[PDB]
Formats: structure tokens, C-alpha cells, sequence
């Protein structure tokens, strides 16, 4: 019931996610000069640099925020493809399955400790 916890366990979750060779692409934000469409197709970039930095400067309230921004990466990737079978969209969606699997656990225990705060 510790409603602080959640920070720490998406520092070290962010942290295993820098350590995927496929969280590469969501590093940092996109060249233009190497996807000159990009903004045109994206009006809200995500990357996990951002997300950590977000994270580090206590600009995230809940679990859930964090969560938001980490699904906009994917969706931007999707929205991005040119194709179901492009490496990067690809890479993407095993990434976005990691993530899932270990936010689970983060989302469930911030509100079941925030639940117990308001009991
Ligand atoms: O350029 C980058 N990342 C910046 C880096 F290269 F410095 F790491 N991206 C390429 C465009 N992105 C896509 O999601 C995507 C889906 C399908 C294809 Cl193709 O791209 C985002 C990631």
C-alpha cells in the first residue's frame, strides 16, 4: 500500500527497456532529414528519453500518466508504418508486449495502495 512505489518500479522497468536492443527506435525523437513525413502523419511525439526525463523531473503524478505516454510510442509506430511487417513497427509491437506484461503489476499495486489511502 505504498503509493509512492510506482516511480521507482518504472525507473528500473525503463531501465530494462534502454537495455532492449528493440527499444532502439524509441530512444530519442525523430530526424526529419531521415523521415521527412513523420510530423506530418504524428502531431504528438513520444520517445522513452522523454518518458524518463518526465519521470525524473516528478512530472508524472500516477503510474497511469507514465502509462499513457509509453502507449502513444507504440501508437505513434503504428501509425507510422508503412506496413504490418516493417522492422521498426515490428520491434515495436514486442517492446509494447514487455511492457504490458511488466506495468501490470505497477498500475495494479498504485491503485489498490491509493484504494487503501481513501478506505
Ligand atoms: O527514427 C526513429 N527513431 C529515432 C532514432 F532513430 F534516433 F532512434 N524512428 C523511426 C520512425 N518510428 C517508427 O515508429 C516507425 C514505424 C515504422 C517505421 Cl519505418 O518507423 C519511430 C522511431
Amino acid at each position: 500500500y505504498d503509493i509512492q512505489a510506482w516511480k521507482k518500479q518504472c525507473e528500473e522497468l525503463l531501465n530494462l527497456i534502454f537495455q532492449c536492443e528493440d527499444s532502439e527506435p524509441f530512444r530519442q525523437p525523430v530526424d526529419l532529414l531521415e523521415y521527412p513525413d513523420y510530423r506530418d502523419i504524428i502531431d504528438t511525439p513520444m520517445d522513452f528519453a522523454t518518458v524518463r526525463e518526465t519521470l525524473e523531473a516528478g512530472n508524472y503524478e500516477s503510474p497511469m500518466e507514465l502509462c499513457k505516454d509509453v502507449r502513444l510510442i507504440f501508437s505513434n509506430s503504428k501509425a507510422y508504418t508503412p506496413s504490418k511487417r516493417s522492422r521498426i513497427y515490428s520491434m515495436s509491437l514486442r517492446l509494447s508486449a514487455f511492457f504490458e506484461e511488466h506495468i501490470s503489476s505497477v498500475l495494479s499495486d498504485y491503485k489498490s495502495a491509493l484504494r487503501f489511502h481513501k478506505r
